């Protein structure tokens, strides 16, 4: 509302505010109370298809511009206003019945009394809040207080950022040493906080404590703040909060909702543009015939009311009970279950779908990782394998107290239980204490946390085989045997992991023998050169590799107790040094990484959901283009990709490299334009650089391209990339996301599709779709998609086709035979009224099919068809506007002359061979039968023949049921309907259609 200032938030007290603030709460909804209805007049009256039927009735209350009754121009009006609304009154109540799940979720806050529940919606800036474990953050707060003794926690991001990594967090220390959690209110302290932005990564604060002597200051970073929408992992926090409601970073991030619109109802309201026009071309025409005579405008608005009827009514209502049948069999599909249809208005977009642009983390994977190869050059092992592991381990020490493959296994499964930085946590069962189950290592109590979850994956496949991970402190390991002995460690060095060296690495020694070893682990690119010469490291690595696995390089060097002192002696004068630190340690470390002993290769896997790969094919035999925006880091979203068989085996793959400046962009892009067949995986720091000078050129090499793959995206590059696919290209795209980072570009997109997240909703929320599974998009566009898309282009075809056929018959009647008359506009709207019998057999187009459920799913290539807009041209369209005036003329013209005797008898024969030859077209178009088209064809037949009967009696209109009337109806509609059934037989044999073989 208003610019954003910075804000000091004190500790409790959520009055000592100046402005005042949001509420913390999440809405989906496109409209208020005081908004809901001019937002859906306006956004129905702002066509012209719309806005035609509300100026005729308008029209109706000047006096000299008046014909028919009153209530002609506004029943059908109203009754299709009245269901406008009421669609869009269901659509807004459940929104917001959804959004209370979110927003009502129970928290716990520190009162002066003491701790009280409150709801996530009624949370205020100033609140202490308690967030426990496993628990999603309500709103952005300030780590205070933990009740672990490690004095930190982790936080999952995945549904704010898409990374699959841990991210420790940190209190403020003054906070964290208060003797008691009620501790925090009896002292004076506020957050200084910046202004409220959409930067998730960045954070600048300071808390000031006034109550101390000495007044403490503290600087605050990202490392202690507990963004909404994240997942505490370990033990119960306690925040403050700054950030409520729309001020939320994750909310902040995300757009307004709008009304979104088809590319089909833009296509519709083109051709009643196109009728319209010619309905006023032939009204100035007609009044140049008489040279002017004098209010020629009163005949012209006269002409257009008369003909009015060139767009009938029947299009938006057949249009609207259409797609509410369309929704119906979505939502109860059993080969999709679980579908929420949210945007009820678009079904006809998923069956055009030309670009689709799919989230990595939580949407592609099961954000699960787990080992799988162990590779020790002479033999790799597997999951079919890993019984044998398990008999070396047993056998090392079996033998304990009663060179060879078991020493070879044994010394490679020991590296991984090291070589890590998992740290063990026991929690109380219930019955077992967390300081019970810490003493006697219970193995049910024991959970593996670490940043890395693969490193969690690879200690948690040590313990299935034997060698666990039973204690860890900051100088000392601890591990358990088979035999149940305990091995004790002690800590001596430890290199962390670093993005830039790409390799970990510690220094331990055995506390029974006393040996000292050194152990590395690392990616094969920096590993290769520290260990020693072999024949099979870089080729296994690629198998590896090339099977989407994660590889990892196990080496050892055993150092004596010489060779330490002359390290640690070293090591500890670089870190004693003022200038140039960095690289004075760096050549220590170095220094020990040379000539190591290769252990084993690595591969973890990130396993993907279910039935992934098919239905990549499936999309990709479609004519779809996919691609990959991810907020996760490059290393892992290549090995999804590549897992997924996003990438082909033989595929080539071209990595963008790191282009800081218009110079250095135009390089790597003339790079890539080099090369052929290639994919091209680009970072979002080096795609901002890209767009904003090259957009062009670069948005026209990544269109050519097999797939494309963005790592680290930003929610707003996101939904970037989606804008200018639609600019640049001019055709449909779709966005499948779940986590909170994907609401912005499922928004963007013509269709967006949700898939509900297992720790968030906040992208299904937001979605037009929203499915449970990623494997639930194949047929929801192969299917679903397809026939919604076929069936609305037959169906409204052949509505303008039937009100095209009545306005051409009602001029030839108007002219040929009487040219004026009062009794004419009787039998005007006979005519018109002729589309009752028809209600039903036309409507029953929804229902047809032209193959089969499982015939579209194996033949992909039936979805590119539709790719090229054939089920609704301007080919389509003037065959069928050619059929309506033939067909016009011919029931007329033939009425005027096989019986040319009188009025009513005239009205009677047309008025039949017309109802028997829309009957007979909508029998011509089905491919597929179904048992109620059956009895829609044959009600209206019956309806039919008994008005005939009714009215027989009352009107002396004999002439109907005789054998003279037989024939010459019998003619008609054969000289009508039979030529166009002998064009669709020709059809067939000379231009069979893919879906009839
Ligand atoms: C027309 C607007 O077009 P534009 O060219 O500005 O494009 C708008 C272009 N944009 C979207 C791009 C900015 O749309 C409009 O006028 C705005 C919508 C007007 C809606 C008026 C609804 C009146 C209907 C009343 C029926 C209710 C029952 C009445 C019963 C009466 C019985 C006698
Ligand atoms: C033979 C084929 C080739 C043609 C040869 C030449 C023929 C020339 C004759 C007609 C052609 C020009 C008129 C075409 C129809 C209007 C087209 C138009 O440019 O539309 C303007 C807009 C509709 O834009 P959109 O939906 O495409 O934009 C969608 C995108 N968005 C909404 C976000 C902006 O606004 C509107 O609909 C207002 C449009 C004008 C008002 C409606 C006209 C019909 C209604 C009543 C007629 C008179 C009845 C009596 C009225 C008495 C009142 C007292
Ligand atoms: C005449 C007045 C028609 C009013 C139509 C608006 C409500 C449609 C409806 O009835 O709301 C959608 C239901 C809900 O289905 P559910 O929540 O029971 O499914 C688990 O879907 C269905 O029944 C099928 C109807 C889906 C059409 C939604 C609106 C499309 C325009
Ligand atoms: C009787 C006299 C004349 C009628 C003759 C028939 C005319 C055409 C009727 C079409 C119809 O009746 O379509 C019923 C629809 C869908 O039924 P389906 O047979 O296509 O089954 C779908 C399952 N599949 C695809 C596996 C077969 O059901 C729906 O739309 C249910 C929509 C309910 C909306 C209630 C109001 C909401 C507000
Ligand atoms: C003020 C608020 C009012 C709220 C509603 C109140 C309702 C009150 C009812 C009062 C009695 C009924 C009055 C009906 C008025 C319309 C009569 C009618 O049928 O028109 C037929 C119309 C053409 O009409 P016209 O007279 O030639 O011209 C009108 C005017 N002179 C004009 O040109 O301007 O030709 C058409 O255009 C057809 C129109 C209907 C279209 C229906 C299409 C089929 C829909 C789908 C049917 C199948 C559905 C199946 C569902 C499942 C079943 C199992
Ligand atoms: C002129 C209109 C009113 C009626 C048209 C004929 C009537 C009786 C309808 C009712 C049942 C319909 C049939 C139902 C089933 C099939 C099987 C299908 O594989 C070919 C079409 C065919 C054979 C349909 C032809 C048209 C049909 C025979
Ligand atoms: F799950 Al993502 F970017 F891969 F949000
Ligand atoms: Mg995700």
């Amino acid at each position: 509302g208003g610019e954003a200032r910075p804000r000091t938030v004190w500790l409790g007290h959520p009055e000592k505010r100046d402005q005042r603030y949001p509420r913390n709460v999440i809405n989906n909804q496109k409209y208020n109370f005081f908004t809901f209805l001019p937002g859906v007049l306006f956004n129905q009256f702002k066509y012209f298809f719309n806005l035609y039927f509300l100026l005729l009735a308008c029209s109706q209350f000047v006096p000299e511009m008046r014909l028919g009754a009153l209530y002609t121009y506004w029943v059908p009006l109203g009754f299709v206003l009245a269901v406008t609304v009421i669609r869009e009154a269901v659509e807004e109540i459940r929104c917001y019945v959804r959004d209370k799940e979110v927003n009502s979720q129970v928290y716990s806050r520190l009162t002066a009394r003491g701790t009280v529940k409150v709801k996530s919606s009624n949370i205020q800036v100033g609140d202490l809040i308690i967030v426990e474990k496993n628990q999603r953050v309500p709103a952005d707060m300030i780590f205070l207080r933990t009740s672990e003794k490690n004095g930190s926690c982790f936080l999952r991001t995945d549904q704010l950022d898409g990374e699959t990594d841990w991210k420790l967090r940190l209190p403020v220390a003054c906070t964290q040493r208060l003797p008691t959690a009620a501790d925090l209110l009896q002292i004076r302290s506020y957050v200084y906080a910046e202004e409220p932005n959409i930067d998730i990564h960045n954070f600048v604060g300071t808390f000031t404590r006034e109550d101390s002597d000495p007044p403490i200051s503290e600087s605050l970073s990202i490392e202690n703040t507990l963004w909404a929408g994240t997942v505490v992992a370990s033990g119960t926090v306690v925040g403050v909060v700054l950030y409520t409601g729309r001020e939320l970073r994750s909310v902040m991030n995300t757009s307004n909702p709008r009304s979104k619109i088809g590319l089909f109802d833009l296509e519709v309201n083109c051709l009643t543009k196109i009728l319209f026009g010619a309905l006023v071309v032939v009204s100035l025409v007609m009044v140049a015939l008489q040279h002017f005579a004098g209010r020629w405008y009163l005949q012209i608005i006269r002409f257009l009311l008369l003909f009015s009827n060139i767009i009938p009514i029947s299009l938006r209502v057949n249009l609207d009970m259409g797609k509410i049948v369309y929704s119906w069999v979505i939502r109860r599909d059993s080969k999709i279950p679980g579908t929420v249809v949210r945007s009820s208005t678009i079904p006809e977009q998923l069956g055009r779908i030309s670009y689709l642009l799919t989230d990595k983390t939580g949407t592609l994977t099961q954000n699960e990782m787990i080992f799988k190869r162990l590779h020790l050059g002479t033999v790799a092992y597997g999951l079919d394998s890993m019984d044998e592991v398990q008999s070396h381990i047993f056998s090392i020490y079996t033998q304990q107290s009663q060179r060879t493959m078991s020493s070879r296994v044994h010394e490679a499964v020991k590296a991984i239980a090291l070589c890590h930085n998992v740290t063990p946590v026991y929690e109380s069962n219930g019955v077992t204490d967390q300081a019970e189950a810490e003493k006697q290592y219970e193995d049910s109590c024991r959970v593996y946390q670490a940043s890395s979850p693969d490193e969690v994956a690879l200690v948690q496949w040590t313990e299935s085989v034997g060698l666990t991970l039973v204690g860890r402190d900051q100088s000392s390991m601890q591990l358990r045997t088979p035999g149940d002995q305990i091995l004790n460690f002690t800590i001596l060095q430890i290199f962390p992991f670093t993005y830039e060296s790409k390799r970990m690495g510690i220094i331990v020694r055995d506390e029974s023998t006393g040996e000292i070893t050194f152990y590395m682990k690392g990616a094969d690119v920096v590993m290769a050169g520290i260990v020693q010469y072999n024949d099979w490291l870089e080729e296994e690595c690629g198998n590896m590799a090339r099977e989407g696995l994660r590889v990892l390089v196990v080496a050892k060097k055993s150092l004596a107790e010489e060779q330490y002192q002359d390290f640690e002696a070293r090591y500890v004068q670089a870190k004693l040094s003022v200038h140039d630190r960095s690289l004075k340690v760096a050549t220590v470390i170095e220094s020990l990484e040379m000539e190591m002993e290769l252990l084993c290769l690595t591969g973890v896997e990130d396993q993907l959901q279910a039935d992934v790969r098919p239905t990549l094919e499936t999309l990709r035999n479609a004519g779809i283009k996919v691609w990959m925006l991810t907020g996760d880091k490059l290393e892992t979203a290549t090995c999804t990709a590549k897992n997924a068989h996003l990438v082909t085996r033989n595929q080539d793959i071209h990595v963008f490299r790191l282009v800081t400046n218009r110079g250095e962009a135009h390089l790597e892009l003339n790079a890539f334009r080099r090369k052929h067949d290639c994919a091209l995986v680009i970072s979002g720091d080096s795609l901002e650089v890209c767009l904003k000078y090259y957009e062009y050129e670069f948005m026209e090499l990544a269109c050519q391209c097999p797939a494309v793959v963005c790592c680290r995206c930003a929610p707003t590059q996101k939904a970037q990339i989606v804008r200018l696919l639609q600019e640049r290209t001019g055709k449909l795209t779709c966005a499948v996301g779940d986590g909170g980072n994907d609401v912005s570009m499922i928004q963007e997109s013509d269709c967006g599709v949700g898939v509900e997240g297992k720790e968030g909703k906040q992208a299904s929320l937001a979605a037009d779709f929203s499915i449970t599974q990623f494997k639930h998009l194949g047929r929801l566009l192969m299917v679903h998609g397809r026939n919604s898309y076929k069936r609305s282009a037959a169906l409204s075809q052949f509505v303008i086709h039937r009100s095209l056929c009545i306005s051409t018959m009602q001029a030839v009647f108007s002219s040929v035979f009487y040219f004026a008359s009062v009794p004419l506009y009787q039998g005007f709207l006979i005519i018109g009224y002729s589309t009752i019998y028809t209600m039903f057999p036309v409507f029953s187009l929804v229902l047809d099919k032209d193959v089969k459920s499982e015939v579209a799913m194996l033949y992909p290539e039936l979805y590119k068809d539709l790719l090229k807009g054939r089920p609704l041209s301007y080919k389509t369209f003037l065959i069928w506007v050619l059929i309506s005036i033939y067909q016009g003329s011919t029931i007329m013209y033939g009425a005027l002359l096989l019986f040319e005797s009188e009025f009513v008898h005239i009205v009677a024969i047309s008025f039949t061979s017309l109802i028997l030859t829309e009957l007979l077209m909508v029998a011509l178009t089905i491919q597929t039968w179904h048992w109620l088209m059956t009895v829609a064809e044959l009600l209206s037949l019956a309806c039919y023949i008994a008005s005939l009967v009714f009215l027989h009696e009352f009107i002396d209109v004999y002439f109907i049921a005789t054998l003279s009337f037989l024939w010459k109806v019998s003619v008609i509609t054969l000289v009508s309907c039979l030529p166009l059934y002998v064009l669709k037989y020709l059809r067939r044999r000379f231009s069979p259609p893919s879906y009839s073989k």
